[PDB]
């Protein structure tokens, strides 16, 4: 039971112990691509890279590099790719990898701005009528529509590969309350939002892995991330037992570094996993109850 563990690791006071040993046993690969000096200006942190292994490569001739990896949960059937948030040169990249790898949905779970400074480049257009051009990569995106809650936002996009003329329609997911190292408000309000993006058909196996950043790509997205593969991995076999969240976790970290960056954040993952376990085990009326507590509109 992770509910029985959680209660055991709240008694003790003992989440900075856990989380400290998670980081301990975690995957260690090289990052060669992420530190070749051409690539200094591709990275936004010094300290958040890709594995060799599991980089998203571009399929352009001149530069492959994008700090982005292919999370891959065999068990659990389901890949994400994680990234930091683009920066002004990479923001043709970013939309570069979401056509390359057929991706249908975009999770953004930080701000533009955070505590005072600039965590992400504004990489898609906030006007309809004001479409953005990204000439290296000849892509076109244009704003379609916006759904905007009180605390998150849902964008529809048409991203055009200006080479074949092809359209694709693209979902944005904008988490606005989710502090930088922080949790979000509640339970109710993350697993509300990460049932958006489920419903919309980002995650399903007919696209591509879906995009998730945040600005690092490694502490919000890697929240977002486990509590969604423990999720999964109980609606497989009906069985909130069989899912070890340090495990998941740690399987997780063997493909991207440092997947949730604070005790808090661990704790909080238990806490979303053992409460969307109602709504797994055929509760189907606790999902009103969180878009409710959410307080959406």
């Amino acid at each position: 039971e992770m509910e029985k563990e959680f209660e055991q690791i709240d008694k003790s006071g003992s989440w900075a112990a856990i989380y400290q040993d998670i980081r301990h046993e975690a995957s260690d690969f090289p990052c060669r691509v992420a530190k070749l000096p051409k690539n200094k200006n591709r990275n936004r942190y010094r300290d958040v890279s890709p594995f060799d292994h599991s980089r998203i490569k571009l399929h352009q001739e001149d530069n492959d590099y994008i700090n982005a990896s292919l999370i891959k949960m065999e068990e659990a059937q389901r890949s994400y790719i994680l990234t930091q948030g683009p920066l002004p040169n990479t923001c043709g990249h970013f939309w570069e990898m979401v056509w390359e790898q057929k991706s249908r949905g975009v999770v953004m779970l930080n701000r533009v701005m955070e505590k005072g400074s600039l965590k992400c480049a504004q990489y898609w257009p906030q006007k309809e009528e004001k479409e953005m051009i990204f000439e290296d990569t000849n892509l076109k995106l244009t704003l379609i529509s916006e759904d905007i809650k009180s605390y998150y936002t849902v964008r529809q996009l048409e991203l055009e590969n200006l080479t074949t003329q092809e359209t694709r329609e693209i979902l944005h997911f904008h988490y606005a309350t989710w502090p930088d190292f922080g949790v979000p408000e509640s339970p109710a309000s993350f697993l509300n939002f990460l049932f958006k993006v489920r419903e919309s058909g980002s995650l399903s196996p007919e696209h591509g892995p879906v995009v998730v950043h945040c600005s690092a790509g490694i502490g919000r997205s890697g929240t977002f991330c486990l509590a969604d593969t423990c999720l999964l991995l109980m609606d497989k076999r009906k069985d909130p037992s069989s899912v070890d969240i340090k495990k998941v976790l740690l399987e997780m970290r063997k493909f991207r570094m440092g997947l949730i960056q604070t005790a808090d954040q661990l704790r909080f993952s238990y806490l979303a996993v053992i409460e969307g376990a109602k709504f797994i085990m055929g509760d189907s009326s606790v999902q009103d109850q969180w878009k409710e507590l959410s307080h959406e509109d």
